[PDB]
């Protein structure tokens, strides 16, 4: 069925943070408080934060998922075109069907479910490295909104979980995502109709 999307801080008081990026037309990556949307390029460096007002124990991990935001599109799988799906642009870890991948992380894993045949994403939770109060993870998504035969310009909602070693759920959180060519002016242009 569905994945659920709603928001739960939980124990460790988990939220998500995002850089404040500004939208000038060189930005590659930027997020809208008002929209609660990201934007980003094909590819590019997605950095998500996780903020906390107590540390997870060992072993906890950060799962990414992606579901269509609208009612009727929900229970469709979020996956790339036949056309990026096909592509060799293959980091030898990411399976090619994967909208969302993590870079700069070799203890990334990537789940095909049995059940639902969801994709999502899973990297081990670090604490934050000194000098800093969250952890970052740098997302890539490998297709654009546009993509025919892909997301088709459909919303999709990104759902950030928060689990413990052995799958309980500690936290939950999720923002929109649109990824095209100009993310500044996309942003600019939403923001604009407010
Ligand atoms: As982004
Ligand atoms: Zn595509």
């Amino acid at each position: 069925s569905v994945p659920s999307q709603k928001t739960y801080q939980g124990s460790y008081g988990f939220r998500l943070g995002f850089l404040h990026s500004g939208t000038a037309k060189s930005v590659t990556c930027t997020y809208s408080p008002a929209l609660n949307k990201m934007f980003c390029q094909l590819a590019k460096t997605c950095p998500v934060q996780l903020w906390v007002d107590s540390t997870p124990p060992p072993g906890t991990r950060v799962r990414a998922m992606a579901i269509y935001k609208q009612s009727q599109h929900m229970t469709e799988v979020v996956r790339r075109c036949p056309h990026h799906e096909r592509c060799s642009d293959s980091d030898g870890l990411a399976p090619p069907q994967h909208l969302i991948r993590v870079e700069g992380n070799l203890r990334v894993e990537y789940l095909d479910d049995r059940n639902t045949f969801r994709h999502s994403v899973v990297v081990p939770y670090e604490p934050p490295e000194v000098g800093s109060d969250c952890t970052t993870i740098h997302y890539n998504y490998m297709c654009n909104s546009s993509c025919m035969g892909g997301m088709n310009r459909r919303p999709i909602l990104t759902i950030i979980t928060l689990e413990d070693s052995s799958g309980n759920l500690l936290g939950r959180n999720s923002f929109e995502m649109r990824v095209c060519a100009c993310p500044g002016r996309d942003r600019r242009t939403e923001e604009e109709n407010l």
